[PDB]
């Protein structure tokens, strides 16, 4: 069976339209993957603590201290959009449709390949020769009940190249272990030591080890083998790919003028607010937009840079996104710094290991919060407020300068009403497990789609041990042949889309491609170079705009 | 004081169906069956740091 083909290539993105414009697209992706020999034979329990950092007043934020599991085996993710589509794609679909979601997804593994390497003499160089083994296999295996801990490639910018010219390795499969960790906080040159920064020891309650050979139905196989798995239905929702602008204050019936303009460059003027009609929760005798009566709360304050802390550290409480306000409270509205490698994006043409970097502002713009202009008056209201009545982003809390209500202030409450995050094209994450605790979270910042019901299998992968012809089990020297090889992947992701409509009378805002120059949309950007360099940065994901009310 | 926007005062007497029963009398009720959520006998680590 060896010197067949066992599998098809094909990276093409079909669309198929059914009545009432629903959409069904179908993305499929196959790419070259390369397999290296495993370090160790061994499942390792690793420590990490960084010391060297975690020793030094005021740098909490910077620990990143652990104990993980180490697994001989690597795994095949394809968790993110820019392995499935091709950005002239995520333009079609983001300027077309107005929603969409996951229905299926399909995955296979053929023509496996597998080498031997040793050397030999040229010119008193020792240069590599390749040879093919046959015999040797290649293992492989689908957690689809979701025994092992959910680990998403994207976490990391590990998942499958984006570029389907060119080859890919596997993330390796790792996964954290339970040990209690603490650390104490200090600050820039607070005199005095830093307490405990300690690394506990293995729990009885709480030890978890798992193999793959013990929890998995490995399958083997040669060159001349193939595998493929059954075919994922996804149940999750779908996903807006309009935006929002309405804010608290346009929300109703804008009020009624008594006098109007004769020129353009007039304005409107209402009837007096103190013989005004409407309502509002204030004891005042007048009315005015700010006061007034409104349905819900669109966005809501968040505490900033809180840290929090529990048996294994501390660590910043994620933020839900939203945008970022004319004030450019970036870090205040939680917008995403994305760091990612030249195989997920970042300029070939760059040099060394500099990642390449970006920051997602949300483009809900009904729910951003202006820290600045935000403030509390006092019990009764007052017109005007005394210096006394009322707390300002001016006034400290606690006893620093620099910290003010803002900080502390959460006004999350069943008035909160908001936006969904949307997908960030070519390095976003794009479905996900939910957690097992019976009182689930309204939703992850990580992704979009949310599996509902059990979620799809990891895949992994690993070369199966070459001997020689020396073997002994309680030898620490494990020698064994050099080998690696190469398979191909390919994905059937189907995804259900329907066409906006259209009812505005002025033209709308689209992704457009823009001529050589400096606007993010430099054509060029999304072309090679004279000697082949590509580059993929992040687009627009919801170009249009959504009435909210 | 009592308010009487508020004010509730029940009596078995006025609300249930009373049962008398001797010495040779017997009483059930029926069966009750419930409609509620399962719990977890199992317990969590992971924090949000792993």
């Amino acid at each position: 069976g060896v010197g067949v083909s066992t599998g098809s290539y094909d990276n093409q993105t079909h669309y198929r339209f059914l009545g009432d414009g629903w959409v069904e697209i179908t993305a499929l992706a196959t790419r070259l993957v390369h397999l290296n020999m495993p370090k160790s034979e061994n499942y390792c329990r690793i420590r990490v603590h960084n010391t060297t950092d975690t020793s030094v007043k005021g740098n909490m934020a910077k620990d990143d201290a652990h104990e993980q599991i180490w697994t001989p085996w690597s795994l095949v993710d394809a968790n993110a959009w820019g392995v499935w589509l091709q950005p002239s794609d995520w333009q079609y679909i983001c300027n077309t449709m107005s929603q969409l979601n996951l229905v299926s997804l399909d995955q296979e593994i053929f023509n496996v390949v597998l080498k031997t390497v040793t050397e030999q003499d040229l010119g008193g160089q020792a240069i590599k020769i390749y040879n093919n083994d046959l015999t040797a296999c290649m293992m492989v295996a689908v957690d689809s009940n979701n025994i092992l801990p959910y680990t998403p490639a994207a976490n990391s910018m590990e998942t499958l190249g984006f570029y389907p010219w060119k080859p890919t390795i596997a993330s390796p499969y790792r996964y954290y272990f339970c040990v209690d960790r603490d650390l104490s906080v200090t600050y820039e040159n607070q005199e005095g030591t830093v307490e405990h920064n300690v690394m506990g020891t293995p729990k009885g309650m709480n030890s978890q080890f798992f193999t793959i050979e013990n929890t998995q139905q490995i399958t083997l196989l040669r060159t001349g083998d193939e595998f493929a798995t059954g075919t994922y239905y996804f149940d999750t929702n779908p996903v807006k790919l309009t935006h929002t602008w309405q804010t608290n204050r346009q929300l109703g019936q804008p009020p009624l003028l008594s006098t109007f303009p004769e020129a353009d460059t007039d304005a409107g003027t209402l009837t007096a607010q103190g013989s005004r009609h409407g309502t509002t929760q204030m004891g005042v005798n007048w009315v005015s937009e700010a006061i007034r009566t409104r349905p819900a709360q669109v966005g809501f304050c968040q505490p900033h840079n809180d840290f929090e802390a529990s048996r294994a550290g501390p660590f910043a409480a994620p933020k839900v996104p939203a945008d970022i306000t004319q004030g450019v409270d970036k870090e205040a509205n939680g917008s995403v710094r994305y760091s990612y490698g030249k195989q997920h994006g970042e300029n070939w043409a760059s040099h060394g290991p500099a990642p390449e970097r970006y920051t997602w502002d949300e483009t809900s713009f009904g729910s951003g919060r202006d820290t600045k202009d935000g403030f509390i008056q006092s019990a009764p209201l007052v017109v005007p407020p005394p210096l006394n009545g009322i707390l300002t982003n001016a006034n400290p809390i606690g006893t620093k300068n620099d910290i003010h209500f803002s900080n502390v202030f959460n006004s999350y409450g069943p008035l909160t009403a908001f936006s969904h995050p949307s997908p960030v094209y070519p390095q976003g994450q794009i479905w996900d497990k939910e957690l097992d605790l019976e009182h689930k979270p309204r939703l992850h910042i990580t992704a979009p789609f949310v599996c509902k019901n059990n979620a799809p299998g990891q895949m992994l992968v690993r070369l199966g041990p070459n001997l020689t012809d020396q073997y002994d089990p309680n030898g620490a020297t494990l020698s064994r042949i050099v080998t690696y090889g190469t398979f191909f992947w390919k994905g059937k992701l189907t995804m259900r889309a329907k066409l906006r409509a259209n009812t505005t009378w002025n033209p709308v805002y689209q992704v457009s491609a823009e001529d050589n120059g400096n606007s993010y949309m430099s054509v060029t950007k999304w072309l090679p170079t004279a000697t082949g360099n590509m580059q993929s940065v992040p687009l627009i994901t919801r170009p249009v705009a959504r009435n909210t009310y």
